[PDB]
């Protein structure tokens, strides 16, 4: 039978087209832009139009939801295709639109709704089915009665459409497009991958899964900072996947009076067992069941108690799957995660300028935008807001743009226009307005994720190029021969060398190009650390650093213990090497196998406790030396790339005459050029007014003088005073720490063979 | 690192609890790598954790004076600087015996080389015993 198929999420968003693979189409003899006939449960037919997709496999379909609702089926089940080449034309229709997606509209939904719809589509409709139409402010679906010939025809320029009569009320089947489904989570995609994962198998097939006998998960953690939208992801894979999606409130629990509060959840867990396939979600965990120390009085113990021994009572067969939602896993008691309670955890972490485009990308699919927009600028120039806030930030634009012409449109009494609701175009002053009214909630957090910074974005270091490739691109590529050759991998880098010679953009261009998540840690932070508690700080950390493996984790100016120990102080040395020891015992203690890479950096390498350098730890050091006249043209061409460049070009004296100069004092001469040359524009500009004010019409056009240019005199209003950013002698000192070791590789004659 | 890790803290009970359990997993063959690392960091700037150097040296003497003899517990402490340790250690009734290391010299070079590139390859050409 080469009919049936299995259903799988697509890609396109309009809603009568399907993805097929190459071999399938083939196979079946069927072409382009034709139509075919779907069947599934219940013997619910649809009309689609085939259209092309290489990336989904045969057996693989890809679909929509309003399809999906239309053969009321779900993700993996079966469905068959069948040839349909004789559809014909259509006649009279009374399309007819739903109660509850129509209240308050009172509008030409004709000519605002189904003209667009219709037009240049030719989109084939069938008698019986749900169409949801995307239009001003909100979501509006519509139903078909009739149509002529029945049931099948294709909507054509010549028909009779008739949208005239009172709205109908839902088939009570449900099928609430409404709702929330896969595709309005994003940011989220290898979560949402690992949860599908553990997940799809208990909940849709319970039969065979009690027929292998093998072991169920029983409990999942979720926990992240707050709004990141965990209740949306349980919510999601109980809708999608099909379930009886049953919350449990922290705080509701609590406050229940007396001993009272235990008979709730009893109640509820022996509600939830006997439905069906359930997932019980309990929200703000730690609010119920908080650590040990905090629970003073008595009945906190006697509800974690009884959550405890409930938890337990989930004997062999019991397709109840309890999910949880917390904060930073450390309040939750230790109890909990124990082995046949929550074991499993999974960290949906703050999206990042990605994540934001997508997040933007689908909170304004309803929204009239307007030409001018620029969404990956916005998302670009928002890091540090979650998902709420994003969504708040779009509401509040929305409100700003009806505002700021509301006398104008008709205000009427108690609905709106259709007609009036579709000019409403939300511009960028309005987003720019909304960014400068909006408190961010994340902040001050640790962010991982994937740099930004190119290959080509860095000049020279050819041979730290090659040797960094070599460390960390090799073991994971090809690890057979590493196990074979007895040789064991290495662990860690350290960097030395003078100020500014652009350590921390290399470690970020090979972390992209490795392409593993980077985590950055500063001084700053390793001295906070210093004066006070030292054993968490450097606990989380590495917990956090090794569970987004593949990750980089960079340690930034490691040398600010001997920088800041050395001296007349003295007494933070305890709490001082607190933090190297720290660092020594939870990084001895990593397994090799972990794909976890340790990066150093320093600048005074002879004052670095030695305890460090040695095998086994970090070992392998790097000499990055200082750039001098044979990079810098390439430095200054990557940092004058993104500037409306000049004329004639450096490429000669200017590059020419400095040498033993970092990257440090070339950007601040490139600022100062791009100042001097703003100052000048600002200057003509203010003139041009202060002239202006004084006469008559002047024919005023677009001619302010105002196209960018840096000419020779700005570079060279620039280099009457750049300073040696790197002393001499500091190259001395330098070079003799790296002479200690060549000179202990002093012995490299060859010998007799 | 370890004993670095009860210096800066508490002192008492990782020792207590190790003890114990070296004890009870009878027989064994205690290990204490760098001893000299206390003496080592307290004899430069750093001079305000004495006390706990005190007080770890006093719970690693004093739960080796009160093991019985009977039972079938070594101690074994390797240090890269003996000069500047504890005097007080050296003492019967604690560690005394004292076995020079040295740098091992042509032909025991040979033998660790032979032992160190067993490996899964081989050098079928070169002579291990030139180099
Ligand atoms: N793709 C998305 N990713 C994250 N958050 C989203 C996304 N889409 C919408 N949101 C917003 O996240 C919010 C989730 O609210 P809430 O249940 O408080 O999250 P949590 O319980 O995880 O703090 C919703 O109000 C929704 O507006
Ligand atoms: N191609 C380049 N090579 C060297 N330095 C650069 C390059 N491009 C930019 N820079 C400058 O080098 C700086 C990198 O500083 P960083 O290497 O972190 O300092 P440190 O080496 O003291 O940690 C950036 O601020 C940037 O201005």
């Amino acid at each position: 039978r080469p009919n049936r198929l299995i259903v799988d999420e697509a890609i396109n968003e309009d809603n009568s087209v399907v993805s097929l693979s190459q071999p399938k189409m083939d196979e079946l003899q069927l072409f382009r832009g034709d139509t075919v006939l779907l069947k599934g449960k219940k013997r619910r037919e649809a009309v689609c139009i085939v259209l092309s997709d290489d990336t989904c496999s045969d057996e693989k379909i890809r679909m929509n939801r309003v399809v999906r609702n239309n053969l009321r089926v779900r993700l993996g089940d079966v469905i068959s295709i069948q040839p349909c080449p004789d559809v014909k034309y259509g006649k009279r229709i009374h399309v007819l639109p739903i109660d509850d997606t129509v209240e308050g509209i009172t509008g030409n939904l004709f000519e605002v709704y189904l003209k667009p719809y219709f037009l240049e589509a030719y989109r084939p409709i069938r008698k019986g089915d749900i169409f949801l139409v995307r239009g001003g402010m909100r979501a509006v679906e519509f139903k078909v009665v009739e149509t002529d010939p029945s049931p099948y025809c294709i909507v054509a320029p010549d028909t009779v459409i008739h949208c005239e009569g009172e709205p109908i009320k839902r088939e009570d089947e449900e099928e609430s497009l409404n709702e929330v489904g896969y595709d309005d989570i994003g940011g989220c995609r290898k979560q949402l991958a690992q949860i599908k994962e553990m997940v799809e198998l208990p909940l849709r097939h319970p039969a065979l899964f009690k027929a292998i006998g093998v072991k169920p998960p029983r409990g999942i953690l979720l926990y992240g900072p707050p709004g990141t939208g965990k209740t949306l992801i349980a919510r999601a894979v109980a809708n999608e996947t099909g379930a009886f999606f049953f919350l449990i409130n922290g705080p509701e629990i609590m406050s229940k009076l007396a001993g009272e509060s235990e008979s709730n959840l009893r109640k509820a867990f022996e509600e939830a067992e006997k439905n069906a396939p359930a997932i019980i979600f309990i929200d703000e965990l730690d609010a119920i069941a908080p650590k040990r120390e905090k629970t003073h009085g008595e009945v906190e113990r006697r509800i974690v108690s009884q959550l405890l021994t409930l938890m337990d009572g989930l004997k062999q067969r019991a397709h109840v799957i309890v999910m949880a939602a917390t904060n930073r896993p450390n309040s939750i008691d230790p109890a909990l995660r124990r082995f046949g309670r929550f074991d499993r955890e999974v960290d949906i972490g703050i999206p990042d300028a990605t994540g934001r485009l997508e997040i933007l990308q689908i909170h304004t699919k309803n929204m009239k935008l307007a030409d001018d927009v620029d969404l990956e600028q916005v998302a670009n120039e928002t890091h540090g807001h979650v998902g709420a806030d994003l969504a708040a930030l779009c509401s509040e634009a929305a409100l700003q743009a009806i505002r700021k012409k509301m006398d104008l449109i008709d205000l009427e009494d108690e609905t709106i226009d259709a007609e009036v609701m579709n000019s409403l175009a939300v511009t960028m002053d309005d987003f720019r307005w909304a960014l400068s009214q909006s408190n961010p909630s994340a902040l001050r957090e640790t962010v991982v994720e994937v740099p930004q910074v190119t290959w080509e974005d860095i000049g020279g270091l050819e041979d730290v190029k090659r040797e960094l490739q070599e460390l960390v691109q090799y073991p994971v590529e090809h690890p057979d021969k590493f196990l074979k050759f007895g040789m064991t991998p290495s662990k860690g880098v350290l960097f030395y060398g003078p100020p500014g010679c652009g350590k921390t953009l290399l470690a970020k261009a090979i972390a992209n190009e490795c392409q593993a998540n980077f985590i950055s840690i500063k001084g700053p932070e390793l001295l906070t650390m210093w004066f006070g508690e030292s054993e968490a700080n450097v606990r989380e950390i590495f917990d956090k650093a090794r569970q987004a493996a593949p990750c980089v984790l960079f340690f930034d100016e490691l040398d600010s213990i001997a920088k800041a120990r050395g001296g007349n102080i003295g007494d933070g040395g305890g709490a001082a090497d607190r933090v190297i020891n720290q660092i020594l015992t939870e990084m001895d203690g990593m397994s090799t196998k972990k794909n976890v890479f340790i990066i150093g950096a320093t600048n005074r390498p002879d004052i670095i406790d030695p305890a460090i350098l040695r095998p086994g730890r970090l070992d392998q050091l790097i000499y990055i030396p200082l750039p001098d006249e044979k990079s810098r043209v390439a430095i200054l061409k990557a940092n004058l790339r993104k500037s409306p460049v000049a004329k004639d070009v450096d490429l000669e004296f200017l590059a020419k005459m400095t040498n033993g100069f970092s990257g440090a004092d070339l950007t601040e001469i490139c600022q100062r050029a791009c100042k001097l040359a703003i100052r000048e524009s600002i200057e003509s500009e203010i003139r041009r007014e202060r002239e202006r004010q004084t006469n008559p019409s002047a024919m005023e056009v677009e001619e302010d003088d105002p196209v960018p240019e840096i000419r020779r005199d700005h570079f060279e209003e620039a280099m009457r005073f750049a300073r040696r950013s790197v002393s001499d002698n500091d190259i001395r000192k330098y070079e003799m720490f790296a002479q200690t070791l060549q000179q202990s590789r002093g012995f490299g004659s060859f010998r007799f063979p």
